[PDB]
């Protein structure tokens, strides 16, 4: 065991240092709790500290790591925006106790050797065209998981794909771990957080509500059934100055099929300009 | 002499004198007289503007019955049961010949309002509405009177009646009793067959998609709007608008409403509901 201060925020390198700790908070009968971000903290990451912090005796575990995996090439990758600065005080004001901030080294000395094959889901929506993004994204947390051991791992809904595939990777391996979904933390408008959203100019930040628009529009169209709710969304996107739609596609909320049915998720991806958005929400089918 | 009335019961009067007794006779003991008026065949929407009166503080409720011949289906015994269950204490149920002693001689105009949206298919029918609600108003004399905002056309007819005549008595606007599906209330909607009941969800549905597409803007909410109508079939739109709250033109954001207006083989139905422009 290294250092751990309590009610201090103890920022940690080493793998093996978070590990030691982490261990020691759990035989003292402390709850581990994960929030794996990439940094660039927002009020996004806030929401899933805060939720993490409400557990009773909960220890916060913040991993920083913005992992060349996940990542092209790409492009990708040199963009990413990185301020550990703001982020660990944010971490120091929000009263999160350790921070994890490995290197690339140490969470790759083999470079990329042993890792995740996804399943299909992997392959489809944001995986399109990122054909081994999703192995990348879930090599990373099943490392982080083994590392930090948590009780209880915490995501965004904003990225939907990923936390279902997350729950799959948790499933299919056995590991003991609860996944937290956290619903999406949104600008006033309704614009989903996003770091991505600094490179937004005034007119896209503006056009950029269209996206949440088009989502809470086709919820409420659903009453009348799958179509309307699909018409309703394209609608309002299509009104939209400069969103150029990827996709706009209507699941189950496993990201399978979507039934005649009631419950599923609708997601949307778009450009502004260079920018890529995503969101997505609960649907339910009303006829 | 006052014309008998029974506290705590359901009064009925047909004749407009001994309502208007009776109304008077309470305001004086220091009840506030609240104005319902309907058509009979009462539904749940009813009971709504019924349940809104009551709360008002000595409140006394008077539910009005009556079949206008002047504006564009009888249950009397049933009716009245559900007052009495609602503990309503005044029905008025005038016979025409009550109300239009003289016929048609001296009636409301209203202003060009009355022209528009529904007053398209029907030219003359706010007239009739105005003239009798007007009537309506001075036999009972009514503190407040109450309006579901299912016909929003005629809430804001009534206000511009009201305030152009300097009347004084509270317009409540009671916002609409939907079916669990959304479907605003009406006694129309137990003549649409299955497939019709199915397509009118399209209504409700589009207007919903609407106010939360707004955020995006004015277009983007009519445009939602039109996507769910567009979806439903059978579904003869007849107008989809969006005006300010008082119906006039629709200003560039803020508060305003959406309408519309639809056949459903014979049937026409509207809804309408609050939009705000940025949000
Ligand atoms: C609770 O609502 C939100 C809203 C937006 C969010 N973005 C992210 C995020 O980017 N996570 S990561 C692991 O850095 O890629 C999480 C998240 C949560
Ligand atoms: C409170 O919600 C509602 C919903 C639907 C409604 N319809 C009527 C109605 O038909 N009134 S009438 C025929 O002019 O007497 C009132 C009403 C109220």
């Amino acid at each position: 065991i290294p250092a751990f201060h309590p009610g201090e925020l103890n920022v940690y390198s080493a793998p093996g240092d978070v590990a030691d700790v982490s261990r020691a908070l759990r035989l003292t009968g402390r709850r581990v709790m994960l929030v794996p971000t990439m940094g660039a903290l927002h009020e996004g990451h806030l929401a899933l500290v805060r939720a993490a912090k409400r557990v009773p005796g909960s220890v916060v575990v913040v991993s920083i790591f913005v992992n060349p995996m996940q990542f092209g090439a790409g492009g990708d990758l040199d963009a990413y925006p990185r301020t550990p600065d703001d982020d660990l005080a944010q971490l120091r004001a929000e009263g999160v106790e350790i921070a994890f901030t490995p290197t690339t080294a140490a969470m790759y000395p083999d470079g990329l050797r042993t890792t995740v094959q996804p399943g299909p889901l992997a392959a489809e929506l944001e995986g399109g065209p990122r054909p081994t993004h999703f192995a990348g994204v879930l090599t990373v947390v099943l490392k982080l998981l083994q590392i930090v051991r948590p009780d209880r791992v915490f995501f965004g809904e904003k990225d939907y794909q990923q936390l279902v595939l997350i729950r799959q990777l948790v499933a299919d391996f056995n590991l003991d771990v609860a996944v937290v979904g956290v619903p999406t933390v949104r600008e006033a408008d309704g614009l989903a957080m996003s770091s991505r959203n600094r490179y937004l100019d005034p007119a896209q930040r503006a056009a950029a509500v269209a996206l949440s628009a088009a989502l809470t529009a086709a919820a409420h169209a659903a009453t009348a059934g799958a179509q309307a709710a699909l018409d309703a969304a394209r609608a309002v996107l299509d009104a939209a100055p400069g969103v150029a739609v990827d996709y706009l596609e209507l699941r189950d909320i496993g990201l399978g099929p979507m039934p005649l049915n009631g419950s599923g998720r609708l997601l949307v991806a778009a450009r502004l300009g260079t920018t890529r958005l995503l969101d997505n929400i609960a649907i339910e089918i009303g006829t």
